[PDB]
């Protein structure tokens, strides 16, 4: 913990970068951090909830999630691996956007989501409703993920982000099938391999939402099961100088760090 504290500090002055993180148990109380409250931007980690939005509407019954969701060539933006597959077929379903947007950061997929749920304005409304006050989304995809230097749209606190993260789930924002369901989903992401999980022990369960925006963000959202320990950890981190294989290696190292700590206790 001086341990995490100062080896966070060398990665950022040797990187040229700002590390953002938040670990908090299942009820979000703090097991270490380091610019905890700082604002950094969401980019894609919101799609994993975004995701948790959907569900709570399919568990409450406004939503279904075998629900055909049209759209044509308009709907492509860039990255959108599976609306691209799925485009002559001419729709997909809510979960199978919903599973893209988490799995494979798919942006086609995500604003489909965003125009069936109300928007940018409604995803923030989700984020007070279950009591993150910090959070928020202005923009679709790709224009969310600017990041132009001091614009606060779009932007999250590591601790804020964390704290959602364990409501969704730990703390019964969801439907137990639910929670399962997106939990395993998380686990199973694509997009992750380089970054927070390829600096945890290869025992440890860890399931997470990585982001990747211009102006050097790299961000990476989730759980990790120590034995029987839960977690919830956001990292963000802005590294403007770094490349992309130098940015995943610093996401990778700041996890090593986590399990120092972890490791200690």
């Amino acid at each position: 913990k001086l341990t995490f504290k100062t080896d966070l500090e060398k990665l950022e002055r040797e990187k040229a970068a700002q590390i953002g993180v938040a670990i908090v148990d299942p009820q979000g109380e703090i097991v270490a951090g380091h610019r905890m409250a700082q604002r950094f931007a969401m980019c894609s980690t919101f799609k994993f909830p975004l995701a948790a939005l959907v569900f709570e509407r399919i568990d409450s019954g406004t939503e279904r999630g075998d629900r055909k969701l049209s759209y044509g060539p308009d709907m492509i933006v860039e990255w959108s691996p599976a609306t691209e597959r799925f485009l002559a077929s001419g729709h997909m379903t809510v979960l199978e956007a919903a599973q893209a947007a988490v799995q494979l950061s798919d942006n086609g997929a995500t604003n489909l989501l965003l125009r069936e749920i109300g928007g940018p304005a409604a995803m923030t409304q989700y984020f007070r409703k279950i009591g993150d006050s910090v959070s928020r989304l202005d923009r679709k995809e790709p224009e969310m993920g600017d990041n132009t230097p001091g614009d606060l749209r779009d932007t999250t606190t590591p601790i804020a982000m964390a704290r959602t993260v364990a409501k969704v789930l730990y703390g019964g924002a969801l439907t137990s099938t639910s929670t399962h369901t997106i939990e395993r989903w998380l686990i199973g992401n694509q997009t992750g391999d380089a970054t927070l999980r390829a600096g945890f022990p290869k025992d440890w369960v860890v399931g997470e939402k990585t982001g990747t925006c211009a102006n050097g963000g790299r961000n990476d959202i989730g759980f990790f099961k120590a034995q029987e320990r839960d977690y919830a950890v956001a990292v963000y981190t802005t590294a403007p100088k770094l490349s992309a294989v130098e940015r995943d290696e610093l996401v990778a190292s700041v996890g090593q760090v986590i399990t120092q700590l972890i490791l200690s206790t």
